């Protein structure tokens, strides 16, 4: 039951991470890549941090997992213009994310 949730979330997270549009979101944004990012974005989130959180048994609920992954997308859209490649990646990966949640039957 806890380990079923873990398995499902691990599968979903791995699939999201393998996706071609995930490349902007794999690790914390580097100051070198985005100087002043960390003055703007108060709650940074990325897929590596999520992987660690998962391994650390933080995601005891679907809600917690969804909030972290959604934050990845909302940070991107707050920071970047709509026609930037980063914003485009976010919406493509978000579509994929939601298909994977639905496919899994993942529910509260
Ligand atoms: C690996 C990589 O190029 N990551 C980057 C670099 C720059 C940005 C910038 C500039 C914005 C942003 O939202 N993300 C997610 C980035 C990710």
């Amino acid at each position: 039951d806890p380990d079923q949730l873990y398995s499902t979330l691990k599968s979903i997270l791995q699939q999201v991470k393998s996706h071609q549009s995930a490349w902007p979101f794999m690790e914390p944004v580097k100051r070198t890549e985005a100087p002043g990012y960390y003055e703007v974005i108060r709650f940074p989130m990325d897929l590596k941090t999520m992987s660690e959180r998962l391994k650390n048994r933080y995601y005891v609920s679907k809600k917690l997992f969804m909030a972290d992954l959604q934050r990845v997308f909302t940070n991107c859209k707050e920071y970047n213009p709509p026609e930037s490649e980063y914003y485009k990646c976010a919406n493509i990966l978000e579509k994929f994310f939601f298909s994977k949640i639905k496919e899994a039957g993942l529910i509260d």
